[PDB]
């Protein structure tokens, strides 16, 4: 897929929202994905639609040809308000699957990105990460797969859940808490990053069993270690949620206060903290430790809520990070 080894992942709004619209070749370069938000649903909650909020279709395709041709990757991401994805079975699976494969065809995009909340629980009896039994997520992975499978190896492949989804799983296993873990198990080989939220979240319990806040460089670390490192489920010690690929680890932040109006951003200074704890190892004088001493070198950096926000905050995002991670000497 030739991506970076350090990127910045950044939503683009199909919208206005009162930050403005961003036409694709006005984005700043210093984001390497682009995740196009959102591909939506209608009464059937399965087939995907989407149109360019500018422009005609065939000029939205040729924006994307460019930017594929400067090296940056276009992704249409899932989700939103609009978005409500239900797969129940078979039939709402195909829906799916077909209508993402046509958008994927007719713009031109690099892959698909998971960020759907709403419809996606844990039914009773479904324990097991690695065998799931809830049809909504059975079928969400085997739809997946089916789209991974069919554009091959180069498919971009990436996701946006809350941390009660992922990180929540070391609290409980069941409705809501740890319901991504099958998903995120069952893609695993086809995942190219998982970029958490970590923002509206209000507090996240370590695997160390503290809780830290939001915000705060120690609860950047602290969430991100457990993919990192693996963690045990629902407080069960035999029941382990096995490491990423530290390549298959980024963080989710607001590219401003006002991106996550219930809390969660962090300022630069201290997010550098966090990255260089993570990245090399070195520790800020923090409360949690890093499950790895010398660190996880090859963590593969920030994803932004968002692009257009970024732009209405001075650019603060992308110009700090960007520095930060080109200014890198890692050496291995
Ligand atoms: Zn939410
Ligand atoms: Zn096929
Ligand atoms: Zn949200
Ligand atoms: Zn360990």
């Amino acid at each position: 897929n030739n991506l970076g080894s350090k990127l910045l992942v950044g939503y683009w709004h199909n919208f206005d929202n009162g930050t403005g619209i961003i036409k694709l070749k006005d984005v700043s370069p210093k984001w390497d994905v682009i995740n196009v938000s959102f591909g939506e649903t209608g009464g059937d909650r399965s087939t995907v639609e989407f149109s360019p909020v500018y422009g005609t279709d065939a000029d939205f395709k040729s924006d994307i040809s460019y930017l594929k041709s400067k090296g940056k990757k276009v992704v249409l991401s899932i989700g939103g308000q609009n978005g409500v994805v239900l797969l129940p079975d078979n039939a709402a699976k195909d829906r799916f699957i077909n209508s993402i494969q046509s958008l994927i065809d007719k713009y031109g995009f690099d892959g698909i990105d998971i960020d759907l909340e709403s419809g996606i629980y844990l039914n009773g009896n479904d324990t097991n990460f690695k065998n799931p039994t809830t049809p909504q997520i059975v079928n969400l992975i085997s739809a997946i797969r089916t789209i991974s499978d069919h554009y091959g190896p180069d498919f971009l492949l990436s996701m946006a859940p809350e941390t009660a989804y992922v990180q929540g799983g070391y609290s409980a296993y069941g409705s809501i808490w740890g319901a991504y873990l099958p998903i995120i198990y069952g893609v695993k080989d086809k995942l190219t990053y998982i970029h958490v939220q970590h923002y509206n979240a209000g507090s996240g319990i370590g695997m160390d069993g503290n809780n830290y806040n939001q915000g705060t460089a120690d609860y950047e670390v602290a969430m991100a270690d457990m993919l990192l490192h693996g963690f045990p489920v629902g407080g069960n010690a035999n029941n382990i949620f096995p490491a990423l690929r530290s390549d298959q680890v980024m963080i989710g932040l607001p590219a401003a206060p006002a991106a996550a109006p219930s809390g969660g951003y962090i300022s630069p200074t201290e997010m550098k903290k966090a990255l260089n704890y993570i990245i090399k190892g070195v520790p800020f004088g923090g409360k949690y430790k890093l499950s790895n001493q010398s660190g996880y070198p090859a963590f593969r950096g920030l994803m932004s809520w968002s692009i257009n926000w970024d732009a209405k905050n001075n650019f603060e995002f992308s110009n700090n990070y960007r520095t930060y991670f080109d200014g890198l000497s890692l050496q291995k």
